[PDB]
RNA sequence: AAAACUUUCAACAACGGGGUUCUCGCAUCGAUGAAGAACGCAGCGAAAUGCGAUACGUAAUGUGAAUUGCAGAAUUCCGUGAAUCAUCGAAUUGCGCCCCUUGGUAUUCCAGGGGGCAUGCCUGUUUGAGCGUCAUUU
């Protein structure tokens, strides 16, 4: 419980927006809220935690880090749909990044089939403009 | 088990770096403590009061046994004498003398109360003294 206490506290740890090793604490969260699946509340105030601090990010790839991850541990544990039927997700649908926008509207739709798993040092900045450049040559 | 390492930026954090002398002008002095300085002062004090390095003060005059929160001196006390005492004209707390009036066993001794008296010098009033000089039978 203590672990868990101090997991869904650091979520609000505002360093966590600039730091680089977001990818160590993406797969941390995903390897704690699989071990989680009986506690359905903590899991689901889990994932609403991870969308509210989600929406104030400017990391691309953890962003489409968190929504492939959600959309896997929707997977494990299919309980965690009923909170799109029983209001953030609206917000990424809009999201200024294609890809970010796909990713939401696969998670909302549950076609699951077209994602690949995301990858850190894509969609960051400086790839970008490699590609906008149009010459990256490997 | 995807991070580390080098380099360059960028932040953020350490680290880092009154006197003295000269010149110029202005003219306004008080024995009643100016302007300026500052320990804050008392044996141990914060405010109040008192004071000025002579600093809760020094001198002089008076009174007469205290000061007081603590400590400590004592006052040879029958008085040359404490007092955060008084007055105040300039620890010396220096050095004194005597008169008047009442009582307590009172001729001794004691206790109160009151009043003067420092010294020098000038003038005058009063009182004496000198083997200093002298008159003294109308």
């Amino acid at each position: 419980d203590r672990y868990y206490r101090t997991l869904y506290e650091s979520l609000f740890d505002p360093r966590l927006v600039n730091s680089s090793k977001q990818g160590i604490y993406l797969n941390l969260l995903y390897k704690s809220l699989k071990q989680d699946a009986l506690n359905v509340e903590r899991v689901e105030a889990f994932v609403k935690r991870i969308l509210q601090v989600c929406s104030h990010w400017l990391n691309v790839g953890t962003i489409t880090g968190f929504f492939f991850l959600l959309i896997q541990l929707a997977k494990t544990v299919p309980q965690i749909k009923n909170l799109l039927t029983n209001w953030e997700i609206n917000n990424f649908i809009n999201h200024f990044h294609p890809t970010v926008k796909t990713y939401a509207n696969a998670y909302v739709t549950g076609e699951t089939e077209q994602i690949a798993k995301p990858d850190l040092g894509l969609f960051t900045l400086s790839h970008f403009l490699d590609r906008f450049v149009y010459r990256s040559a490997k």
